[PDB]
């Protein structure tokens, strides 16, 4: 036998950081969950019980905290790049570092209509994420995403004209509910190293904002022919607004809301134009995926 | 043997309802999860296999949908009361109906700064809930609550002066992080029936708003001596602002954020005044509860 | 305002303990999650910022570990009683201790048909739990339970003869699937203190075994008229086999498995006697509860 | 813009099937969760609102049920292959079908020491899974796995000899707890189509059994130098016992159990040889991965 691939490290490392402005007394918080997995000349830890090649996962944890103490943790694309670069530079025999970061929302509270200097609310489980792969000799590959953005529109969604055969029971519709949990990923041009990442730092928050904005406005305004057709419109716009992105990927569940026929009870009319009460379906769910690039 | 208590029904019933304004084309959505459990002269279904006394749980489900079709689903205190009253009035041998409702957030989107007529976002897993107990002969008992309201303040929390003995290791602190998930319940005066609930309908949305407002402002502004002391201030204010509430109950976890001593590494200073990076602790957690009534 | 009720403490305390037999080298492990909440003369911590009355939740945590070091952690009824008694005896102003314990399964592995001396498997998320309320002046109240015991029978379940009216659509059936997650609780006679708990120690493991045994055999063998009728048979038998239990409570979801009519496709017959493929329903679910005492 | 990749279908489809032996009255149940995602000449559904190319996800659902009615659902490698083959053969423009199956445990109960003909228990959340990729022109690629197999050993685990530098605080140990959730995957030789899968049907249950057996025995018996070294031994043995597997992949968290120093309390000795009570850590966790192939 032989090792064909191997990576190891520390997962589920929770990290908080606070910034305190001395002049103003305004505090800002950041919270994330970090995973760092390393690759390199480590195969003998598996095949020969040779632990000398192992940077202990506890030491990886410590390094995450130390790196957060010594550097900005925002934007997460930057933090991830600093962190991954550290491992491949510090350790001769480590040749790749795979950094995943989940950013949690802590939005400043407004109290009596004024922003509070040190109080925050979790306004949803929507996450902002990065996957940063720092590979010796091959730069830094970054995938940025937003996830857990849960939306619903109550009309201006359709689904008709699909293939019909002996497996088909679904009725065509010209007016349905559409709800989803948005998972959207933009894949950056390869960066040659940490300096090139640094050179683009403002583009990370701006592109996340654009992606979110485009997603919400297109979802709200598209008189949707399908999840397929709507998500493609989102991706095309994001590509048109950031040249340093190569692809945009969406993964969208169709979280079904079924009509409830109540005509068996006192002739109640609750279908078609009279539909008011629906049964949200937990499972199953359609799942629609696309990766969009430039022509 | 003998039945000492029994209740049965349908849990986890997901319900959506849409309202469409003909004049304006503005749509409004509501979504909930409903549980209805019945009590009455039903013991023989347990002891003698006598199903004649059972209103099938599937029929309870149907009734939930029908009731939602024929009535407003908001405020949930009202809907719950209508629903519970139905069962004790329709069925001679059913003498109590226990209705729990979880309301899910669907907040109207603002697109390009204008509210959208039919598009919504789940801005957090914060819930608004009711527990409505409709008991034949004894009116309607309602507990209203908000839950899953997750907050953090980065300073203006203290904890010192606690009991110290041979079990104590915790250091006193004059400046710590405080984070919690707020579960707040206001218990209404008993209502004599559905008419009295109806008579108070505007008070339900107003009292939920007050409770939320008081919670957030007191959390943000209190230079907190303890979770105990802060939650009591919240409860006292809510009681002072709605005479028809008898008690306010809080259940608050203390979601700990631990300092990380990094002085072992290059003499890094990350404790006390220099504390910037912290380790959020998933477990264990303090749990602090209070029920506050009037003097 | 005034405090009407208050309790506070530490939740979600994970605890492992190992026993090592010197003679034999056989190791045995125990793992639990513990919550301890205290009541007493603590109201001034809420109303007057007086922390002097607070046994810190961190100290409660420490005490859990210390108590586990100095005492058997099994049966959990005993451990819980020792732990709760400690708090009301150690602290004059603490008058009740509420101890909840969740026991996790670590079943010894059999390797090559022989039990292994120090290797274990989690054979399900079924839990064994206790709720121990130690109240100064009023002894020790214990509720023991098993939960998360998930079972299915593929026939010998019926449901017919239920009430039929204008809300009813459910078809009567003489042969259906029955599946549930068993939550069964036996409530002990009040104990006057820790000595009386000690005096009954063998009865705790024996009664848990009986409850589990009765549950499984009655579920498997009862040609069930309803969940109501089957759960009552379980409760009656457990009461008949342990005189020191006062009541047995069951809480059982009916986790529905729906037939799928496929006759629209090539006349496939998949209903009634020909039913082979079913759709398990995640929600909604019937919920059936009973508390059984002695006549 | 242009579509670079696209797949769509139905996720989270719950499926039960029962087999009834007429001769004997012995019933056997199977339960799974299925996802089917299709690829093909479908890009115009995204770019041009052309739904004519869409096999509706509801029809995919129906097809899953129909296929389960007409074929064995075990072993899941076979069922998955039948299902995926159907889609690429039935639809000219569909060129790949990606089938994921999660199999849930329903183990026959033994009652009074005899196996019951129609009653079952969920003995853990351990799953048996397949990923079956049926690609037109390129056969059938199958990855089989077991997951959620949670184990603990209380001794005969070590971790010393790892790299030590200025980021390192972890103490070397010669006797620690090791616990993990086993995720093990065996990747089959490419199959040319459904006939070749059929030809190997007995090997699927046998290889799953071997993988489970090897995993448990090696975990229990290895005086472990590291998770790395132990998991490699498991993989090598599985490869040696099934020539039709090309690689074995493990993904193992190190679910840490920390010592608790209690010497601050009455000089209690709970570390090293005296360690009895430990704190299980929910997060963070080491994460160790390997893909092993043949030399
Ligand atoms: O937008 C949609 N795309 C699909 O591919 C689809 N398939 C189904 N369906 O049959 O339920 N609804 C759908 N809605
Ligand atoms: O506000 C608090 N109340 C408490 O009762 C408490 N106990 C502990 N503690 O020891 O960690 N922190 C606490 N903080
Ligand atoms: O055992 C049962 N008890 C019930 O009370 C019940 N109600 C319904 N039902 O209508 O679905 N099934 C049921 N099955
Ligand atoms: O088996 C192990 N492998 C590792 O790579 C490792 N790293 C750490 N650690 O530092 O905690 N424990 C570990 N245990
Ligand atoms: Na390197
Ligand atoms: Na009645
Ligand atoms: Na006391
Ligand atoms: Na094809």
């Amino acid at each position: 036998s032989a090792v064909k691939a191997a990576r190891y490290g520390k997962d589920n490392v929770r990290v908080y950081k606070v910034h305190k402005d001395e002049k103003t007394g305004v505090q800002t918080v950041y919270e994330m969950t970090v995973c760092v997995l390393l690759e390199g000349e480590i195969e003998t830890s598996y095949t020969k019980a040779d632990n000398s090649v192992i940077v202990a996962t506890d030491s990886i944890k410590n390094t995450i905290y130390i790196t957060a103490k010594q550097n900005p943790v925002t934007p997460p694309e930057l933090f991830g790049s600093i962190l991954g670069t550290h491992f491949i530079e510090k350790y001769n025999h480590i040749h790749a570092a795979h950094v995943n970061i989940v950013c949690h929302r802590w939005t400043r509270m407004d109290i009596d209509g004024k922003p509070h200097p040190h109080s925050f609310i979790r306004d949803s489980e929507e996450k902002r994420n990065v996957q940063v792969d720092v590979v010796e000799g091959k730069g830094i590959d970054i995938k940025s995403s937003l996830s857990g953005l849960t939306v619903l529109k109550s009309t201006n969604s359709q689904f008709w004209g699909f293939l019909r055969d002996e497996y088909t029971t679904l009725k065509e519709t010209w007016d349905r509910i559409l709800s989803t949990d948005v998972d959207a990923t933009w894949q950056w041009k390869n960066f040659s190293g940490l300096q090139e990442v640094r050179s683009h730092v403002p583009k990370f928050d701006a592109t996340w904002a654009t992606a979110r904005e485009v997603t919400l406005k297109t979802f709200a305004e598209d008189n949707s022919a399908s999840v397929q057709a709507t998500m493609y419109k989102m991706a095309e716009q994001i590509l048109a607004r950031q040249q340093l992105i190569e692809t945009v990927e969406y993964s969208l569940p169709n979280k079904h809301y079924f009509e409830i026929d109540l005509s068996w009870h006192k002739g109640l009319q609750n279908t078609g134009k009279n539909a008011e009460v629906f049964a949200p379906q937990s499972d199953p769910n359609g799942l629609i995926k696309c990766t969009v690039g430039r022509s």
